[PDB]
């Protein structure tokens, strides 16, 4: 078995597309491994770069081909590089760009933690295995963190494991085995733009729309909260087209579902406090009783869809 | 005839475009056949990796081109790899991105079924047969399905058929049948953000818009009916901004229509009980009457849309 | 003069741009001339895939390049292949994915009708003249052909003629003339999207407009037409938030600037019959003749319209 | 010095990217210079097309290498071809479609006048030099000119300059000269679309926003002037999802600065005639004296901005 | 150590992606060292142009590979060009078009200053020095300055240093040293736009809204309130659907969670004054002495904003 180590510098991570659960990563891999002992031009390391690398192939240099498994596409690789050390080594180093795929959940979505992560695995063998793997994101991110629309916690998680494949030949003793390199860079994303130009507002659009349990006619209750629901609607107009596309609700959505039913169940209270014929429309502390009714219901609603993201 | 078995994996389905009917596809493609014995290095497997491929079909490798009929433009091909065996089997491993095209029908568009097909074929051979197709979805979206927009639903589908080309050569007895292997995989859309945050609010806006006939005046009434029709124009904006385009009307935008329906049908009522001088705009019951028959009209209209979609 | 028959296959129509006036086609090229005879292995037909034609040409083969003059850019040719019989014959076949051009006319936009067109020529020769022409649009959308945006109407027309270039080399006697093939399909866009959700609620809404003549009051008629002034603009951004945009007005534009005209209209003879002290906010059957002569009125302005369109 | 003769086929100009000040052009550069006698077979002219011409540089012909200085990347060219003539002419011929880009000034944005310029010049020579440039657009698009979102004005102006490079070699007697081929079109922007949906009812809008001096009420004449700010509000909405994004104010955004003057100018003078106990809310001629002072003065405000623009 | 002289021209800075913090820059790129001497044909420079440089690799030729450390993805490189003098200097020249990262604060959005920063290293040497950095802008768009978005201040700032990688192989005496070249061009944005659209007519929004406590009844000013409150939301939406997207908030947000707050907290003081049972709705100051306050108060709050972002 060929032994290779491994060293991937991490750039820019960005681009997070959350309807096709996808990332952009930009950044180097440096693969090392020990070949045969060979002579080069003044016993010195001998560097061959981009389009020069395929003519080494022809001749016969074994240059393995590394594939990341979660790449969606092929990645746009950039500058290559081989060093040809005199006693056998072989660097190989290049220059990637692509697009990564992960399962990524974004049910708390202002507040949610994500996990990227990188795949590599040798693409045509599986006795020439991966022994170390070294993460240098470089990129100190933590001044001038707060320009920065995701905010990466600790450092990075490698593992070297070994994949089987059990749909392949059938002679497989050990012939269906590759090693497989994960790195895992954690995130948590930046929740100021989403608390409050989104949060913040909704919460005082939602709040002003108990105030009309403060007017002193039916005609005017029922009246305003039509222009409440306008309201409402030109709020959940301008969320959908500013949030990222998603197939669940998130937390936002969840606020302007509930500004919906607190302003529906308004209208049928106005309108029950005014045609029964018990209270009506003359002295009826229905109303009264709802000025502060409905402000404890809205939270404690709040709580429960608090509790239900959490768990 | 070559017989050829092929395996697809398939890794990733996402990004369907309802417009254009396509949806791409991510994953590998193993084809495997039996050509003559050859003497390989070391009496053991041997492998080609991506460029060195097209240094031995140059001298005289029988590599035959497998295309996919209903792909839009060109697959972004990845890695690629031949495997010659010294008995004479070659294995050819290619992984492939592209665009698929397939007869979409979104008429049901919240809880529709689609079909996402794939469909293979040798460009250039009617006498190169394909037999066996094993299709390993080996993602078990199972578990966190509720995250992915699309539910996948049993295994896969294969089959392999001979397609008849009649606008083919003069002497066609049998060099106009092609081998073809078809590839369905069911799906069944996720009907949460749409049944929440689209149809439950509509629901809402369009029940309290039947509010309108428990104002206690002419001008009222008409009044408050062109803030509910405001309303639903500003709703039919929240909706055509994030529901995907098509070329017909889906079972939201039927809603909407009855939304429009309804308080244009309301108006027309609250200014004939008014002018009619029979029941004026002293003691009226075509409005009470109103009151009940409007939700329970509307209630059937919503069972004659709720039966067409199913029929 | 080197007789060349070309086959057209179409697959697919789509992506219609409207202000570049381009679309996309995916289909076949099918080429074929007489050579002189050759020696072939086995003195059966040959099979030169995708990078061994570029070797063939090398040699001294004789493929013409044939280049679509209306195509935007380069198209996306995938799989080719010749086939080189051994009596002469040569059969060149590709995949095209591209992006055409023609004069398109969206000026009666929901039923209008356009005519896609594909132009071949040979980019290097005069004197390699084609003969025939077929076009197999073999896609029968004549079945479920309500879930598609375009309907394909009669077969296709071909036509081989001769382009002369007068901008071409002083000697001229026929080394100035190109045989050009081209394909026209009629197609007729698929009004129910536009005609349900676009063309019927703007008639509701304007003629909801003409509710504001049956209020009771000058203060009430006043208002009530800026609540529906608010309501055309909030239509004219959901219509041209989903239209195609184009650089004239279409009929549903059109019918919105008529909107705009009517409520204007509405407020000029609201204001006139109250401050006219011949009538006034006395009894005023300015009013009550404007109830009938405002519907009627908007009737006539949409017939000028509706045969400005056909004529 | 090398004589070269270069003629340009334009085919098609669109795409107009405001912010970036780019435009796409569609079409043909034929150059044509003198070399040295060669021998052909035949002895008639030699075509040699896309992939062959690579083969012919590496054995020494002299192509030179032109470049378009505005070009934005790098031109998606298409087919090429050489036409090599027995007596030493060379004929280069090309398609391509490339970005370009130049000083645009959208100002005067529905009436502006742009002038699209392609700048042509030999990549690494001084003393090759250009002589004759002949454009020819033949698309004589003064038939349905109206369906076309740009009017081409005149035929096009040619001229062939010297550009000097003062940061280049330290020998320059006449090193450092290049020659350079500039081409112009003038065009004028279809002022159609924006004429009639979006500057008259902007117009009808403002117009109708001085009503509310007809109102009888101080209550009535603030509440509806809110309703009028709304309308602006949402039409300054409808007009930016629109119109192209430019980093200046166009003359449609300047009217609509105007509407929220206009409307906030009324404000203060509905409050100020009320609260002014000199005239007070009983008979107060300052809202009389302002139901003409108001269109008026915008009226000449109007010619100001009118004036602002053409100087 | 060679010793590489570098020029960098600049044609076009444009589009800035603010979420990506990328930006595109299109120009040249003159690099020039000193080989040993040659004997070109007619003892005169010869030019080596785009495809025939890899020929002249391939023989020998050193060509150091010089690559960008802020690019994301590869560069666009158009036409390239090598010139061997006969006395063994050589100079490279290339174009470029790329997209370039930089860490971009735009918390001062619509003020902000930016600064565009490239960033050139050798890919694999570490003893080829680069000397000397001349930065030619040659576009002096001081004329025409004010149709640009951007506005170029200075001329251009370039430095050499030595970036030292310790993540590199263990004999590192001096082979971990690489020389680096830094260009940063400062830039302004052009606050016109910006300030007419979006800041004039929300401060006369909000100034607006203070107009509320004019009226003279608890029902007129608590209905008015919600037509403000939808007006401020209407505008948030005119306002996300223009303005770049960013993680954090800029100042024009900040204004608008004012008019928010300013507006939910005249409902509370217009509830409050008409329900506190000692000045009622009976002759009472809190809302006269709240004509004033509310304006000053305001005007203080957006002191501090604009001292926050200044410091
Ligand atoms: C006509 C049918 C054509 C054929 C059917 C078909 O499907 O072919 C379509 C075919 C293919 O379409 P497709 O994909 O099947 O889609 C089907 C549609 O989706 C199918 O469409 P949908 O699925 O969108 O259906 C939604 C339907 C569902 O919504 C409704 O029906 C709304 C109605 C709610 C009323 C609630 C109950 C009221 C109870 C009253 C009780 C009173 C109290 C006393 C007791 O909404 C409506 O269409 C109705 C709206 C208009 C209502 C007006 C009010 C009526 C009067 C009421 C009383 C007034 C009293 C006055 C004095 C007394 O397309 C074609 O090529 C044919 C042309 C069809 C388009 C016609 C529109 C022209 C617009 C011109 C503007 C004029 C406006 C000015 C006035
Ligand atoms: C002028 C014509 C120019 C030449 C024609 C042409 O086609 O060339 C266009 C040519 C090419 O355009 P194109 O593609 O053919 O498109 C054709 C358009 O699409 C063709 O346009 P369209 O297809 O969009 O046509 C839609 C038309 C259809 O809609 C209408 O006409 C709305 C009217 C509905 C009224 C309903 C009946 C009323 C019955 C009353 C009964 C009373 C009761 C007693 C009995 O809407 C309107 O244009 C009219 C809107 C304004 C109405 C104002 C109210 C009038 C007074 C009413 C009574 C008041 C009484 C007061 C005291 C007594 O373009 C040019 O280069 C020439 C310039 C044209 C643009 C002019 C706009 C300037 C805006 C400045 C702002 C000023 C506003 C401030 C006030
Ligand atoms: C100041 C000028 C600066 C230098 C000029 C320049 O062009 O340099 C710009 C320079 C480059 O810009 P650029 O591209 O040339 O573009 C030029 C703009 O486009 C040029 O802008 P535009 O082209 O967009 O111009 C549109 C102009 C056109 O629209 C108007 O002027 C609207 C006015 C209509 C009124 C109708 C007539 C009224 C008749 C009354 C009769 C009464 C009856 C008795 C007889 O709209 C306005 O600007 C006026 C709006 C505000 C009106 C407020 C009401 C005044 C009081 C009225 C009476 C009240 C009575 C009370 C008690 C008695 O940019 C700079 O770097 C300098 C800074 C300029 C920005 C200043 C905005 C700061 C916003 C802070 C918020 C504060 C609001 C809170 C209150
Ligand atoms: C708390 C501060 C946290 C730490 C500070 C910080 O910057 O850290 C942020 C940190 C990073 O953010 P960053 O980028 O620095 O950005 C800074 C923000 O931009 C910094 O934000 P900004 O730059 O967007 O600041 C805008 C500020 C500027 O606008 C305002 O302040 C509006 C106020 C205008 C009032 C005008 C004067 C009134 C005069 C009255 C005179 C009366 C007459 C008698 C004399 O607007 C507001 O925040 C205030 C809105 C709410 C006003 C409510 C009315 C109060 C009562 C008034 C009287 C009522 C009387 C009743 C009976 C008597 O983020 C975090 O991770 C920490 C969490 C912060 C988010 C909290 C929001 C939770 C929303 C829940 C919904 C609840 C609503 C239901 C009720
Ligand atoms: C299906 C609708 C489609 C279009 C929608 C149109 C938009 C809105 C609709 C309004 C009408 C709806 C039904 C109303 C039925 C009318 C009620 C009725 O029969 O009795 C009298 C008729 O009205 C009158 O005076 C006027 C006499 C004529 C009757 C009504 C006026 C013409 C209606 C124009 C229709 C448009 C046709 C064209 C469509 C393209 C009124 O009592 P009266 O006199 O004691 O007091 C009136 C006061 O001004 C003085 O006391």
């Amino acid at each position: 078995p060929v032994d290779v180590s491994v060293s991937i510098f991490i750039n820019k991570i960005y681009g997070v597309n959350t309807l096709e659960q996808t990332y952009k990563v930009d950044g180097y891999i440096v693969a090392q491994w020990t070949g045969k002992p060979r002579k080069t031009p003044g016993d010195k390391p001998l560097i061959v770069e981009n389009t020069q690398i395929e003519r080494w192939i022809n001749n016969g240099l074994w240059v393995p081909a590394l594939e990341f498994i979660n790449v969606v596409g092929s990645p746009d690789t950039g500058n290559k590089r081989l060093m040809l050390f005199p006693d056998g080594r072989v660097i190989y180093n290049a220059r990637f760009l692509g697009s990564f795929s992960n399962d990524m959940d974004f049910r708390l979505f202002p507040f949610d933690r994500q996990q990227f992560v990188l795949e590599l695995e040798p693409f045509s063998y599986n006795n020439q295995q991966l022994r170390f793997s070294d993460i240098q994101v470089y990129t100190e991110n933590i001044d001038n963190e707060e320009i920065d629309e995701w905010w990466i916690r600790g450092k990075a998680s490698t593992h070297i494991s070994d994949i089987r494949y059990d749909h392949l030949s059938s002679v497989q003793p050990n012939q269906n085995e590759f090693s497989r390199i994960t790195v895992r860079i954690d995130a948590v994303r930046n929740p100021s733009y989403y608390l409050w130009s989104f949060i913040l507002p909704l919460g005082l659009i939602i709040a002003a729309s108990w105030s009309v349990f403060w007017l002193e006619s039916f005609s005017e209750r029922l009246q305003t909260s039509f222009t409440l629901m306008l309201t409402v609607v030109a709020y959940a107009f301008y969320t959908s087209n500013i949030l990222p596309r998603l197939p669940y609700t998130t937390v936002i959505d969840q606020m302007i579902i509930a500004g919906y039913g607190s302003i529906f169940a308004a209208i049928l209270l106005i309108i029950f406090a005014h045609h029964r014929q018990a209270n009506g429309v003359e002295d009826d502390l229905l109303i009264q009783r709802c000025r502060l009714a409905f402000p404890l219901g809205f939270l404690a609603i709040g709580c429960v869809l608090v509790i239900r993201g959490i768990t």
